[PDB]
């Protein structure tokens, strides 16, 4: 793979994200690195409002621009939602909104915190010579003490990383159809299936590191956006950059490329059909790093893996293909059980129906791609 910013070890995750910005930006970093303290003491907003305007010119390399997106995105979430009890701000001040927006357009991303900010670039190893294991990793930024952001972000990232070993096989699949190399393709499909079955075990770590109460009542709040949100009905005013309010959705794993790229690979047309679910997933591509968007665009322009398998009358190939679809169905089914525990039941003490019907649509579409099954 080329300049699609895909890493052979960590996949769509940003490799070795840097922890520190230039000294020109310490006033940003001191805020972001102390969000728990400043929100609780009610000092955050005042200190945001006391900021001067830094130019984004001293952010020269891609890594530091990503880190700055993660810093200004967390600060914005904290500024907008405050202590997370519903007393919101509807105006982002000039002095953070301008640099945040100039940086976001520079990177072809919206000026709101997205998946690629707070998962893909929000991590580090404690010990660089150890393995990419939960025990040896940590997030860069959290919102509140006890918000379980570390567990939530890291377990997502560890799933993202487990998918990386299946991504590096994609080149093999397309090369094999182009060369009409059936046995080579069959093995490639089985290797992808195996990797997706291994990513299921990674999901099991969510239970040991995320608490439903804290997740539902705290973390969810700081991850909300201002699209179709009754609390900022017309959106957020990015003061000094746009005279008008604007709506952007909060962080959503529909912005993640790991599952979409396998949907594309397997010919699971998740974005066809006119439903709300297809609409949502297509909309969320604008919240992906443009290089990953372009990678997904490259997958779609390739010949259909599915139609190739269906056209060969080859039971071995159809079973290898179905192994991949079954593995995807298995992930989304377990994931649905997660949502039941972490959203549905906390909501009822001790809305979600729309969210789960979305996931259920995505799952059933996946399940309908199975072959000689029906
Ligand atoms: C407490 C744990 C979790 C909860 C409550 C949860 C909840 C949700 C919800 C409500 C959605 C639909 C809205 C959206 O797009 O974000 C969703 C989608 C999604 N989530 Fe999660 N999630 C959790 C953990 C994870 C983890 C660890 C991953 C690993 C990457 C993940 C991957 C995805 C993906 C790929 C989607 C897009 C839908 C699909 O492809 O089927 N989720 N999740
Ligand atoms: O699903 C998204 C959150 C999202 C997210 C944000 C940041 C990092 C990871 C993830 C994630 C993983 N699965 C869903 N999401 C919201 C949807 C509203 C309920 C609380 C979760």
């Amino acid at each position: 793979s080329k300049e699609y910013h895909i890493d052979e070890e960590v996949g769509f995750a940003l490799p070795n994200p840097q922890e520190n910005l230039p000294d020109f930006y310490n006033d940003w970093m001191f805020i972001a690195k102390h969000l728990p303290d400043l929100i609780e003491s009610g000092q955050l907003r005042e200190r945001v409002e006391k900021l001067n305007m830094l130019s984004i010119d001293h952010l020269t390399d891609h890594k530091s621009q990503r880190l700055a997106r993660l810093v200004l995105g967390c600060i914005t979430m904290a500024y907008v939602w405050g202590k997370g009890h519903g007393d919101v701000r509807k105006v982002l001040p000039r002095n953070i909104a301008v640099p945040y927006c100039q940086l976001s357009k520079k990177l072809e991303l919206p000026p709101i915190l997205v998946y690629a900010d707070c998962v893909l670039a929000n991590w580090k190893k404690k010990d660089p010579n150890k393995p990419l294991t939960y025990e040896n990793m940590d997030v860069l930024f959290s919102f509140r003490d006890g918000d379980c952001s570390k567990g939530f972000f890291l377990v997502s990232l560890l799933v993202e990383i487990a998918a990386a070993s299946a991504i590096k096989v994609i080149p093999t699949v397309f090369k094999a159809m182009q060369m009409q190399e059936r046995d080579t393709l069959l093995k490639a499909l089985l290797e992808i299936a195996s990797c997706l079955e291994k990513a299921l075990q990674v999901f099991h770590q969510i239970h040991d590191h995320v608490n439903p109460k804290a997740f539902f009542s705290v973390l969810r709040i700081y991850l909300s956006g201002w699209k179709g949100n009754p609390q900022l009905s017309d959106g957020l005013v990015y003061e000094g950059f746009w005279e008008d309010p604007k709506e952007f959705a909060g962080g959503s794993a529909g912005q993640s490329s790991v599952f979409q790229c396998f949907d594309v690979l397997l010919g699971i047309q998740q974005t066809a059909g006119g439903g709300h679910a297809a609409q949502f997933l297509q909309d969320m591509r604008r919240y992906m790093p443009p290089a990953h968007r372009n990678f997904l665009c490259s997958l779609e322009s390739n010949p259909s893996v599915r139609e190739f398998v269906l056209s060969k009358g080859d039971a071995g190939l159809r079973e290898a293909y179905d192994a991949c679809v079954k593995a995807l169905v298995s992930l989304r089914s377990y994931h649905l059980q997660i949502v039941t525990k972490y959203i549905l039941i906390p909501a009822s003490q001790q809305g979600g129906t729309d969210l789960m019907n979305f996931l259920k649509t995505v799952r059933s579409t996946t399940e309908k791609s199975l072959l000689k099954e029906g």
